[PDB]
């Protein structure tokens, strides 16, 4: 079972709304970590659930990976709001953030260190790969494949059974209507290579 | 009341997102027909509410046409987290799917066989029109009217008091800012004719 | 306490959304004055509660100000579905109307005589200045400044950290991606001054 409490690294904004969805889970204590200006994460800290609450993908990984080589739980933080099919998978214990209003369908797959943001939209049979964001309302229509690291910005959309390339951006606002496997910064209604 | 099973008509992805509306209405069973490599639809079916999975608003027109002209009942598919107003209008046991976080506001009026897909919203005194689709995230504004078999792309709006002519596309993505009397496909920011 | 019945000034289609809201957080009976063709306005009114159910961000204020210099309380109207983050402020009966599904997340502040309308939402430690209408599905990220009396339209978007200036409109769709300290009329992906 969960902790009783859990540390958040990670004090910024996305920390604040991370705090929110644990408190929303019924943790009784967030413990702020930031290496920055608030306590720093010890190899040494007393064994509570973790979450990492860092908005840049390739610093989520890094930290992602070192706290978890110190033996510590990487719990995911999911809103009781969110809905989620039966036939869903979200991979357990990994670090997932799933924010108030989301919606997961049927057969979709969620992998490790995703964040679904407010009110985003995984549609049927999508795969969302380890450490991507799809942001505030962003959507992904029905069999889409989203690479790993990628960075779906907000308002941002992808046509049905379309694949965006690891390490891509769609940028805030642009509509995904061609297949992509080629990685690059998309923009654009439709969208397009910056 | 209800039936204690569904015919599922359609298979596929729509299919599955169906089902789960169905299981969350509160149907015990439900019994896939698919004439492609499923069990086939017969009109010597044991009697239970039927629902057609069907995407396509030309094909789930037909197929509607088809089991209601067997005598089957083809009941709406509303999930309980649709927000519909008092004063809204909904055609009873008219094939009409409403999708999980779907609003629809005061008196707004939803016709036969329409699809109201994942976070749409339909504004107050709006008209949907039969076998249109109003797919994931798009919304429609005040007073606005969508003609028959119309489909809303992905992320696309309609601005208040504004008009689409039946048998019109409105792209993934698409804003549209002028009244359309003619029909055709609409794709941009502002969507302009293809 | 709220009183048992409620003012609702404007008829109209804002009027009927704002009448459903009402209903929603218990209000027993609402009583619509339009001095345009329904029950007027009067000074002389017996004492209950007063919401402004105007689009129009000006009208809504000046509205406001001669009903208040009346001595009359105007409250806020929020959907028990909206989510609010017990660090966010909402100005206390300030004539607010927060529609379903609208989320504000961490530390946003929310100031008088603003509409969040159907499934907007607000992202930690925004500011939406007075009498601004977020509208339909309209998403600020976090961090972002909306000015006093600023009109976000139909699905549009703000990057995060931005502002937009006092007396702006963000037109349906529109995609804000720079800071903008001098008011306009901004539209399309990305945002341009029209
Ligand atoms: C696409 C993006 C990654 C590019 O950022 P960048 O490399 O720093 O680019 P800049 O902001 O300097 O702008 C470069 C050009 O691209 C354009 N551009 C940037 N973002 C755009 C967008 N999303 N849509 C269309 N054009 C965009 C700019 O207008 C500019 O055009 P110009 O040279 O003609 O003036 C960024 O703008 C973005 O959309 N990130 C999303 C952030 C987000 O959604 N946050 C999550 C909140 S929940
Ligand atoms: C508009 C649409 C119907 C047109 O599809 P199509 O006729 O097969 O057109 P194509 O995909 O071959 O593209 C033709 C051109 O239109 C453009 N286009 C297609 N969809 C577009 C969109 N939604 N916005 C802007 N441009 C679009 C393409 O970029 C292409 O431009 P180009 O010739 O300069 O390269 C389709 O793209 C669409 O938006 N359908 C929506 C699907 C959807 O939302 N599914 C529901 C999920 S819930
Ligand atoms: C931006 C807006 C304020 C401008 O309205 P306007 O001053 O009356 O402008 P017009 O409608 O006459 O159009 C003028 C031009 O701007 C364009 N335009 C208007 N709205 C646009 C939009 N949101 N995106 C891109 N272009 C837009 C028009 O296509 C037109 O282009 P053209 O001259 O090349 O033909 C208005 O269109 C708008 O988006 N308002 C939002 C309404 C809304 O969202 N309601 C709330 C519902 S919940």
């Amino acid at each position: 079972a969960r902790t009783e409490k859990i540390y958040i690294y990670g004090a910024s904004g996305h920390g604040l709304v991370c705090e929110d969805v644990a408190k929303n889970m019924g943790y009784k204590e967030c413990i702020f970590l930031d290496d920055f200006k608030g306590m720093k994460f010890e190899s040494t800290l007393p064994k509570y659930d973790f979450f990492i609450a860092i908005g840049n993908n390739e610093i989520r990984k890094k930290i992602y990976q070192k706290i978890s080589e110190n033996g510590f739980k990487i719990v995911n933080l999911i809103h009781k709001s969110a809905l989620i099919s039966p036939s869903a998978i979200v991979e357990e214990n990994a670090g997932i953030l799933i924010m108030p209003y989301v919606v997961i369908n049927a057969k979709a797959k969620i992998e490790k260190g995703v964040i679904l943001n407010t009110s985003s939209v995984i549609e049927h049979e999508c795969v969302i790969g380890e450490f991507s964001h799809v942001s505030v309302g962003a959507k992904c229509a029905g069999n889409v494949k989203i690479g790993k690291n990628c960075f779906l910005g907000i308002n941002s959309c992808v046509l049905p059974n379309l694949s965006l390339a690891d390490d891509s951006i769609l940028g805030g606002g642009a509509t995904l209507v061609k297949n992509q496997d080629e990685k690059g910064v998309f923009v654009g209604v439709p969208a397009k290579r910056m």
